[PDB]
């Protein structure tokens, strides 16, 4: 057998035979056991500059970043190619992919037979949580991409420190990875190896993941969407608790009240901005800080509380629309120490996407950049035919210290306790600006039949409305309709100690106008939204009464520092007859297609809501 140059920290034989099987299928020149240390960090990216994937950036400018650009069919997701090989079909579900496990492992090992030929396996040990925690969950990704290994150093904990939890018995998630572009002897390699077959397998029964022909963050660091989400939401189900695409923050009044929020949006939908916003003129006594921006894994306790954690170490966040008004905490933690993905490359060897010239003097944009693609970009050229200078779904790699609104807990592995939940797809018209559930199964009925315009995030067309249900039509591990009553037995679960449930809203920052830009400027001044939900925690909250749940009148929101009128104000937050009967007929639909085991809570809600808009 090759030589896995296995270090003497590595305590765990039945790991070294998997890592020795995996290279013998593989086939790769060497393997690299990656510590996880910052000098080993800086030699990968050395190695990646040397391999043209990275362009290390001015270090007066930006210290210690790195820029890549890829494939221009390697910049997203790939859904269609996403796949969830439970032993049963019907535990995949409507949402999923799925494919008879056995015949999945027949069409990967050709593939994964000599993938890694002319290259190195980098060997990623990581902690899903914090290192040696109750909660935590160690994998193993094995990765011809150094690309992927300096952005697991990021985005989780990373290196030789996870072998001393694992010891010589723990268990750990087997992850397999690669470029799906073997190299021949002499062959010279391109900067973003990939290719254009791809497969993101999923084998819940075992545990496996399997990532075929893509770099992107998303399909390749699989420790975050493959394992943090689609693995973890089926463990979960089973152990009862949560793996959701929710951010976590925490928000502290004048009074000194602190509270925790989670919430679902769709990729590319808000979650980051909202992680991490700064509240706006008239709330000054207010603070936001950050727990997560993504993942949040959940349990309810036995003094009735919903307790939150962020399996995550740093973002993975979209770049374009970044700046000091819309997210200066972003802005400021990507002032250093960041990977950039497919943005733009400036004269003095900076990073630039679109939204950063809000920032600059008269508004302008850069008079010359180098875009993702590496072609000459001017504002004429933009001006005349439309061309981005960064992709639309360019990235940011960042770890989570950086931020400078991280909460103090973000790293607690006892959690912090959620007292509301946020829902809330990408609409441009129907959805108000936020709704209260007026109970939980309600709340679960708006989680589970919201919709939202797609987004760059994945291939595909964008600005199409879909269900999403709970912002995990991605990333759902097993069906979706048992992950329903899922979310329906836990309310109960919490209503049984005497506890008041965590209240559950339905937002939308994203309603257009008849030009197509959005009514409500958002960002920022999404806090005067989070603040009224504060208020309704609190008991001293007003709102009224209306089809689909409570919305606050435009005197129960604070409008210090905004000039937003009461006609503005009913424009997002008016309940149209039309339009709801409309969604209401996109959600029968829905559930005729997640029929199998589908709550008969749900049907019950629809025909409530049915009645109110007949009234
Ligand atoms: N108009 C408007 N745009 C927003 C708002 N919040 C975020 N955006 C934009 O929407 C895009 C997505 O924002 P993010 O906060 O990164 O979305 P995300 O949910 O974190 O996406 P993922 O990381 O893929 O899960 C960015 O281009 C933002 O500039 C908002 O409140 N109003
Ligand atoms: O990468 C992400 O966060 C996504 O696609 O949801
Ligand atoms: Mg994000
Ligand atoms: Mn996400």
């Amino acid at each position: 057998g090759l030589n896995l140059n296995t270090p003497a920290y590595v305590k765990n034989a039945k790991l070294i035979a998997w890592v020795a099987d995996m290279v013998a299928l593989c086939k790769p020149d060497t393997v690299y056991w990656c510590d996880g240390s910052d000098a080993e960090y800086q030699r990968l990216c050395q190695q990646l500059v040397d391999a043209g994937t990275f362009k290390k950036l001015n270090e007066a400018k930006r210290p210690n970043s790195y820029l890549a650009c890829s494939d221009p069919s390697d910049v997203a997701r790939v859904e269609d190619r996403t796949y969830i090989c439970s032993a049963k079909e019907e535990n995949a579900g409507p949402t999923n992919n799925w494919m008879e496990p056995s015949e999945m492992r027949a069409t990967l090992q050709p593939l994964f037979d000599g993938c890694m030929r002319g290259r190195t396996m980098y060997v990623v040990p990581f902690s899903m949580g914090p290192l040696g925690s109750p909660i935590a969950h160690i994998g193993i990704e094995l990765s011809d991409s150094p690309y992927v290994a300096v952005n697991m150093k990021i985005m989780t904990r990373m290196g030789k420190a996870v072998f001393e939890v694992l010891g010589t018995e723990g268990d750990f998630v087997p992850c397999v990875h690669t470029v799906g572009a073997p190299l021949a002897e002499g062959e010279q390699d391109v900067t973003w190896p990939c290719n254009k077959t791809k497969y993101i397998v999923h084998y819940p029964e075992t545990r496996e993941i399997w990532s075929y022909g893509s770099g992107y963050g998303g399909n390749a660091l699989l420790g975050k969407k493959c394992f943090a989400l689609r693995i973890a939401s089926n463990m979960g189900r089973d152990e009862g608790w949560l793996a959701e695409h929710m951010l976590i923050l925490g928000v502290t009044n004048p009074e000194g009240k602190k509270y925790h929020v989670a919430a679902a949006f769709p990729s590319a939908c808000g979650k980051t901005n909202f992680s991490m916003l700064v509240p706006p003129a008239g709330f000054d006594g207010w603070s936001v800080t950050t727990i997560g921006d993504d993942i949040a894994w959940i349990k309810p306790a036995a003094d009735g509380k919903l307790y939150a954690i962020n399996p995550e170490a740093g973002y993975f966040g979209v770049a374009p629309g970044t700046n000091m008004l819309t997210n200066p905490n972003c802005m400021l933690s990507v002032r250093g120490n960041t990977i950039f993905t497919n943005v733009a490359l400036t004269d003095d060897g900076d990073v630039w996407w679109e939204g950063m010239e809000q920032d600059a003097p008269g508004k302008a944009l850069p008079d010359h950049l180098i875009d993702w693609q590496g072609k000459d970009w001017t504002p004429q050229i933009a001006k005349e035919t439309g061309a981005k200078a960064a992709h639309p779904n360019s990235r940011f790699t960042v770890a989570a210290t950086n931020n400078p609104a991280l909460d103090s807990a973000w790293d607690d592995p006892k959690g912090v306790a959620i007292d509301a939940f946020i829902f809330g797809g990408r609409r441009s018209t129907t959805v108000p600006l936020v709704t209260e559930a007026r109970s939980w199964v309600e709340g679960v009925y708006m989680a589970a039949t919201m919709g939202s315009e797609t987004t760059a995030a994945a291939t595909g067309q964008a600005g199409v409305v879909r269900r999403d249900p709970f912002a995990m039509l991605p990333f759902m591990g097993y069906n979706m309709s048992d992950y329903f009553q899922h979310w329906l037995d836990l309310g109960k679960k919490l209503a049984a100690s005497g506890a008041t449930l965590p209240k559950i809203y339905t937002t939308n920052w994203f309603r257009k106008g008849t030009d197509g830009k959005f009514v409500w400027p958002g960002y920022g001044e999404n806090m005067r939204v989070l603040a009224w939900m504060i208020d309704r925690i609190e008991g001293k909250g007003q709102g009224e009464d209306h089809v689909t749940g409570i919305s606050p009148s435009y005197e129960d929101l604070n409008w210090t520092g905004l000039d937003f009128s009461a006609d503005q104000f009913n424009t997002v937050t008016s309940i149209d007859k039309a339009a709801w009967l409309k969604e209401l007929e996109l959600h029968a639909e829905l559930f005729k297609q997640l029929e199998h085991h589908l709550p008969k809570e749900l049907g019950e809600t629809k025909a409530e809501i049915e009645r109110r808009l007949a009234a």
